[PDB]
């Protein structure tokens, strides 16, 4: 995250840590829990990965120093990648893993809703985007998690910014005029969150950008709404 501050033990709940643990243990990419046995992240951040078998989530984690060889984690039973997705900035970039077994919600892991049958037209004025990412393009990842607001821009200016890839229905940015906050290497997967009405709700999943908060280069989410029929088929 470029502009963020750190978070606090408990204020992103249904945050997650996707690590691999091939060909040594790192994090690999964000996610959000939305359900006892499910996280929702990007398709991308599987290139390369050779199966679950060598995938860990953590829940619960503010610090990534606080992941030791005695720190619980999920074992993931199955990656159900988009079958239209081909490479994140050409959209479909969305995954769900299937747990080894159900999240026992608590204050440090709580599922985030899905935008609600009904709210299609709601214009949402208060999104934040989270992750572990770097804080400017030549970085590392960071010990505790970062948290920025950005506002959502118009699919037709997104598409201005961006007239050599395909900004579709599909897909949702968010970016200030003059950049300094966005995300960046690190936080793919993870989510844009936005409250309505006192609820949060998964809107975007970080997916892709030219840079890291340059001006009028807005980041590119997977547009979370979109995706509702097919995170229930596979979910249901
Ligand atoms: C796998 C792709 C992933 C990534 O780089 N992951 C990664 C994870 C771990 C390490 C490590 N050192 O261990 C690492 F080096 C890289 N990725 C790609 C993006 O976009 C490619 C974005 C992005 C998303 C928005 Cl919404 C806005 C702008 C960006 N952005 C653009 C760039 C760029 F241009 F500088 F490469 N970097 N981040 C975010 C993002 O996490």
């Amino acid at each position: 995250i470029v502009g963020g501050t750190a978070s606090v033990r408990g204020e992103w709940p249904w945050q997650v840590t996707l690590h691999t643990t091939s060909p040594t243990q790192r994090h690999l990419c964000g996610g959000s829990i939305i359900g006892n046995q499910w996280i929702l992240t990007a398709a991308h951040c599987f290139y390369g990965v050779e199966s679950p078998k060598i995938l860990r989530v953590y829940s619960g984690i503010l610090n990534q120093s606080e992941i030791k060889e005695d720190t619980s984690f999920f074992g993931v039973q199955e990656i159900i990648i988009h079958d239209q997705y081909k490479m994140a900035e050409s959209g479909y970039d969305i995954a769900l893993l299937k747990l080894e077994t159900t999240v026992n919600y608590t204050d440090s892991q709580r599922p985030i809703s899905l935008p609600s049958k009904g709210d299609r037209n709601v214009i949402y004025t208060d999104c934040w985007v989270t992750g572990w990412g770097y804080r400017k393009l030549r970085d590392k990842i960071q010990n505790t998690l970062q948290k920025a607001k950005i506002p959502l821009v118009t699919n037709e200016e997104c598409q201005k910014r961006y007239r050599g890839h395909k900004i579709t229905h599909k897909m949702i940015c968010a970016g200030y005029r003059e950049g300094g906050k966005d995300a960046c290497k690190g936080d793919s997967g993870g989510p844009l969150s936005c409250k309505h009405n006192e609820v949060w709700h998964l809107v975007g999943i970080t997916s892709w950008g030219e840079g890291c908060a340059q001006r009028e280069r807005p980041g590119v989410y997977t547009n979370v709404v979109e995706y509702v029929d097919w995170i229930l088929e596979k979910t249901q």
